[PDB]
């Protein structure tokens, strides 16, 4: 198996005023995005040590008792407002990852979109405070962090493409984001229950099938464990892991608005027993942000594709990646 060309950028010139450095910055975007699809994104300013030692605290200490009182619908049929926030359960012998996902902090009971009880909006599920003390404040707390890198990664891939770097930024604010964070578990067990790996055509063991991803652009911390690979015409290519760096690509929102100039890259999780983490941040604008659909290959820049309300293709997405690859 080959190995992926994944370049370290380092993005600190896209919180900066130097323009041309910007630019710079932008050109190996866009080489990257053109490429394989995936880029590290270094020097970005996240405490990540802080960030892994959190979550692996909180995944090692929560109960199965705060897990059924946290439980998303698909685990809990008493909690039916809960489709995206909440726990996402392993089950023992058959089901091997588990996760926790939480959604922008400033959709409480009094936003005009819970009020309005307009889908995909919710309002997070915490665990006790006495029980995993200062947990929330770091999680809330990490998604501004995040989202401030992603912010400025948007402003790249902007520039990128041609474009004010607000053309996308504009989008992405802290009052309506539909953005999450996923604290993703892989165990390691013995032994490891043979439900939970899927074999690929290619005779690849598999812990996630192959798939784009439901977002504008993603942004990735994972574990130095090897895991992920990326689809070429040539087969599957191992990307190396790096666990200073955020690994960055983009969903299927992206390949939509350009015309899949940028590509939502294809790729599939490797099993491996041991013990891991995954942390994605989903980068989603507003339920109805709509960007105009573009073709930086035109000179007009003019396209054929209809444009499509973010909120919508949030809804449709996340039903149809379940459907696909199975309730995680
Ligand atoms: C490859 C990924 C980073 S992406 C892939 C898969 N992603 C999802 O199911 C999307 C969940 C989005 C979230 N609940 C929401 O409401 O927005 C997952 O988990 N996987 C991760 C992994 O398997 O490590
Ligand atoms: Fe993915």
């Amino acid at each position: 198996v080959s190995k992926a060309n994944v370049p370290k950028i380092d993005v600190s010139p896209l919180f900066g005023d130097d323009q041309a450095a910007k630019m710079r910055v932008a050109q190996q975007i866009d080489a990257a995005s053109r490429d394989t699809g995936f880029f590290y994104a270094v020097n970005h300013g996240i405490n990540v040590q802080r960030l892994s030692q959190k979550t692996k605290e909180f995944h090692m200490s929560i109960t199965p008792e705060e897990k059924w009182d946290l439980a998303i619908r698909a685990y809990n049929k008493e909690h039916q407002d809960q489709v995206r926030a909440g726990y996402y359960l392993s089950i023992p012998g058959k089901k091997a990852v588990e996760s926790f996902c939480y959604l922008n902090p400033n959709f409480t009971p009094d936003h005009p979109r819970i009020q309005a009880k307009t889908p995909t909006h919710e309002v997070n599920v915490w665990p006790d405070e006495t029980k995993h003390p200062g947990f929330q404040d770091f999680a809330e707390q990490y998604y501004w962090d995040v989202f401030g890198l992603s912010s400025a990664l948007l402003k790249g891939y902007a520039l990128a493409l041609g474009k004010e770097e607000n053309f996308f930024a504009r989008h992405f604010k802290p009052d309506d984001t539909l953005a999450s964070v996923v604290l993703i578990r892989y165990p390691y067990l013995d032994p490891y229950p043979e439900a939970a790996i899927k074999t690929a055509a290619d005779g690849t063991k598999l812990s996630f099938e192959w798939h784009e991803d439901v977002s504008l652009i993603t942004v990735l911390y994972q574990s130095n464990v090897q895991n992920l690979q990326v689809e070429t015409a040539a087969g599957y290519q191992d990307i190396e892991a790096d666990d200073t760096g955020y690994l960055i690509n983009c969903g299927s929102y992206m390949a939509h608005l350009t015309n899949n100039y940028y590509k939502a890259p294809i790729h599939r999780v490797k099993w491996v027993n041991a013990e891991r983490q995954s942390l994605p941040f989903f980068v989603n604008l507003g339920y109805d942000s709509v960007i105009d659909p573009f073709d930086p290959r035109e000179p007009n820049g003019k396209s054929d594709r209809e444009p499509l309300s973010y909120g919508d293709y949030l809804q449709n997405g996340l039903v149809s990646l379940i459907n696909k690859n199975g309730q995680t």
